[PDB]
């Protein structure tokens, strides 16, 4: 861990990083808030990923892989960008953009009606920005595999930023019954070919994006509440599709249903979703 080669254009001297509050423990790393001086005399709030106290040699390898993948993908306004690393004279820190308004599920839930209310235009605009993020990632051949409002973060200026996109495919033993911190099952966002045949593509991320649209328009609603894994598989095998949320146009509902085509080749692309959402935003009212 203290024997890592430097990548000089990314390297930040450790003493320029003021560590702050821990956000607790992830799968192979952990995240702490911090402030970074420079990136000259200016502080930027950042989030930092580092190793757990009890950390395997594979954890270290995974943390490095995620960093290097972030470098290869490059920057975009609608993703959480790599800003820096500390690789020398101490523990590995991977330093990213900090999004101050939490994840999109929380952002949306906090702005449900009885401060800050979201207009219909604001909701379509979150969708647009996520789609744009995902279009960028798709153009870099990055398949997300867990696209969901939980993995979108919102900046101080209400920008949407896709998170957690730099993970290499797990040599798949994915545990279907594992829940999120908030008690929900990630299997509920997965395309059926992903769930049943373990095939993940841009097309399967477009299915996940449809569930994300439904989350946006339910203001952080929970898909399939109270449905366990076995019953979810049966709903999918039957061709069940979630109901149209209230306060969602027929057009946005058709976009969801199109994202949820049984035939992956027949779903829209993110390129097509970006275009449609661009047109829809312009036509959607900000008056309520
Ligand atoms: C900028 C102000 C601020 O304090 N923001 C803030 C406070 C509290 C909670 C979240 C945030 N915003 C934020 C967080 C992150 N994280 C942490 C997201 C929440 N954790 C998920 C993991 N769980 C184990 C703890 C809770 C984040 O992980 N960022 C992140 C890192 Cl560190 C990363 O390292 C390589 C790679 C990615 O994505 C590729 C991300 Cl998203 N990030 C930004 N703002």
């Amino acid at each position: 861990e203290y024997e890592l080669p430097e990548d000089p254009r990314w390297e930040l001297p450790r003493d320029r990083l003021v560590l702050g509050k821990p956000l607790g423990e992830g799968a192979f790393g952990q995240v702490v808030l911090a402030e970074a001086i420079g990136l000259p005399n200016r502080v930027t709030k950042v989030a930092v990923k580092m190793l757990k106290s009890d950390a395997t040699e594979k954890d270290l390898s995974d943390l490095i892989s995620e960093m290097e993948m972030m470098k290869m993908i490059g920057k975009h306004k609608n993703i959480i960008n790599l800003l820096g690393a500390c690789t020398q004279d101490g523990p590995l820190y991977v330093i990213v953009e900090c999004a101050s308004k939490g994840n999109l599920r929380e952002y949306l839930q906090a702005r449900r009606p009885p401060e800050e209310q979201l207009s219909s235009k604001d909701l379509v605009s979150c969708a647009y920005q996520v789609a744009r993020g995902m279009e960028y990632l798709a153009s870099k051949k990055c398949i997300h595999r867990d696209l969901a409002a939980r993995n979108v973060l919102v900046t101080e200026d209400n920008v949407m930023k896709i998170a957690d996109f730099g993970l290499a495919r797990d040599i798949h033993h994915i545990d279907y019954y594992k829940k999120t911190t908030n008690g929900r099952l990630p299997v509920k966002w997965m395309a059926p070919e992903a769930l049943f045949d373990r095939i993940y593509t841009h097309q399967s991320d477009v299915w996940s994006f449809g569930v994300l649209l439904w989350e946006i328009f339910t203001l952080g609603g929970s898909p399939y509440p109270g449905v366990p894994v076995e019953e979810l598989f049966k709903l999918l095998k039957e061709g069940h599709r979630m109901d149209k949320p209230s306060n969602c146009t027929n057009e946005l509902y058709m976009m969801m249903r199109d994202c949820w085509h049984a035939v992956p080749s027949q779903r829209p692309t993110f390129k097509q979703l970006v275009e449609d959402l661009d047109r829809i935003v312009a036509l959607t009212s900000n008056q309520e």
